């Protein structure tokens, strides 16, 4: 079965409701990976994505390379993005999300707090490019990013970045929902007894 | 319409110019990313990448951290390579690579001095570590900084990290130009006219 | 007549117990110089290390350069390491093997004091160098490690220098395990009653 | 094709006149690497080496690795060196052979200086082991030795790591020099304009 993981980064945004809409009309289920203020702002949001059928998982608090890596506050920041996230939809979600990618942020002595702290990670497989297009006609834009995402849909299991803070990203997953769908490709949440490992580290711990 | 943008760090230096006679025996084109103190001592090294039909860009005066990022000398010294550069080659370049990459060190402020000033930033897709491989045979170290780069081109296009002043990562380009192009990239250079964004921060206005 | 000594240092750590499941499927037998904090943190590593058919050898207490050499305090810190792994395991071992090697650091003074004390000293025929592959996927990494170790054994008797302290390190192991058999290796620990002179100083009294 | 290459070094010493006697009644000619302060000791054994036509190299002034290579001295103990043995045989060689190999100790800038100052450098493709049985009966000593290296002679060119400082090594030789002759080989000695890359670096400016 091919399936395709559609993830939502650095959310909620003021698009995320237009983009539950859109996912419900196709039955389609997605991951979202949210940050810890937004979590503050958008409360309701944050309650929806977890009551229509999609993973909610964590982004940390300050989207801060230095504090995160350099400074190895990443498992903190996540644990507290996940208190956040656990007084809103009742659960403590397990699945992270490193902000710029795990590689080379997420070093040997990282990758074992996470491990020691329950948390998976997962990267990506595609990177629909859509912060190319920021601050664009977003017609044209998300049409691209569909193309982006589109061609590199290859192995039977892929997951997708895209971030729903931005228009175009959020315009582009009409299309994308259309011509994934016709390569035979479903398009589920993340669960977490179905764990795979995806990440840069080619990490299985994760 | 794969791409393979060839970008070599820190030159010139004692091995440019054999590494300029492997790029012209295979017809393919580069980037170059100058420190200033060897745009001084190798003019005609300078002088001959341009002349070739290779990209040259800047990569500071200093090399140092604290001076750039910290201290915020980033555009500044930028513009001094650019001013150096000029003179011998009647280009004023517009694109930087950022001496450690960008991320933590190009803040928003020199983010937004970079934009003003009219300079573009590019940091890279795939990274050759080919500078670590160095406290081993020559030949053997270059396998595997051909293997590091082979298996990381995916995307239709790849800014390849390399550095000009190792023995081991000129010695690895023939397999590199050799595996690319077996995968179906050109390995054309920068071009001003047709820039895309390339950093960390996802920042399309560099 | 071939034999592979393998030489795990720094340990015991959290990947020592995979390691040691990993050498007893191969029925191999390995050699383990460990610092005298983490002999204290894991002492039943040290007793399985032993219990299962390995050297367990010292590699001091600090791993401090200054202090063991410019400061002379080498034999004094194995003696105390060897007081530790003595009251876990019954036996004092006498085989240390020098942090960053015996050259330059062992001067003569020292090796004087070494053969005093009734200590052996080991450096090693071949560097993996295992733990500077940290920057890329862990299989790659293990997998260039291999290439390393594989390639470079061509003496009847081999020292491998490793660290299980990595997890690079640990998942190379069975690919090397694998290729020096072929090769026709057979994989033994140090043997106290057997001992031959392995040393940078080519001192044969250690 | 068959050739031989022995090399001595850390001479001249009290059994290089026996060594030459040996090697003359043999026809065998050999390779000398030559320590500065033996240089002066041994002035004629220096002159009686050229002049029965076996190549005198220098081996540095002080055979110490930290002022070699960590304080990049190197080049400068090669060339006084060399100086000492333009001074008795009437030209300067340009064959250096490392003290302690050139791995790790010659890292690529030094490897620039010392191809800059014309120098070439040969490590060893078979290791004598000689210093293994040192202030051991010389007899038995002596025939294990012959036999370490007879035993991986396999290549078409050799070069076999003796020291002429040891009994052992000397006598050895003459059961080495015709265990080679059986396998095919011949024994000659290093020449300049013959030169061929022999360095664990595999670097072949060298
Ligand atoms: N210490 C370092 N080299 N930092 C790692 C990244 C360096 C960066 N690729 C660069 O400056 N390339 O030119
Ligand atoms: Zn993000
Ligand atoms: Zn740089
Ligand atoms: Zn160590
Ligand atoms: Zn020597």
């Amino acid at each position: 079965r091919k399936v395709a993981y559609l993830t939502f980064d650095d959310g909620p945004g003021k698009y995320t409701a237009e983009l539950l809409n859109t996912l419900k009309q196709h039955d389609a289920k997605a991951t979202f990976f949210l940050i810890g203020a937004n979590v503050k702002e958008f409360p309701d949001l944050v309650k929806r994505e977890n009551a229509e059928g999609h993973y909610v998982g964590m982004h940390s608090m300050t989207h801060n390379f230095a504090k995160l890596y350099k400074n190895g506050e990443y498992v903190n920041e996540m644990k507290e993005d996940q208190g956040l996230i656990a007084n809103i939809i009742g659960k403590s979600p397990k699945l992270t999300r490193p902000p710029y990618g795990s590689m080379p942020g997420l070093n040997e002595g990282l990758r074992n707090k996470v491990v020691e702290g329950g948390f998976k990670v997962w990267d990506w497989t595609i990177d629909s490019l859509d912060w190319r297009y920021n601050k664009m006609p977003v017609d044209a834009a998300a049409a691209q990013i569909a193309q982006n995402v589109l061609t590199n849909a290859t192995k039977p299991q892929e997951v997708i970045l895209m971030h729903d803070i931005h228009p175009q990203s959020v315009a582009a997953v009409p299309a994308i929902l259309k011509g994934l769908k016709e390569k035979g490709y479903e398009f589920e949440a993340y669960h977490e007894e179905s764990h795979f490992p995806v990440n840069f580290w080619h990490d299985n711990r994760m």
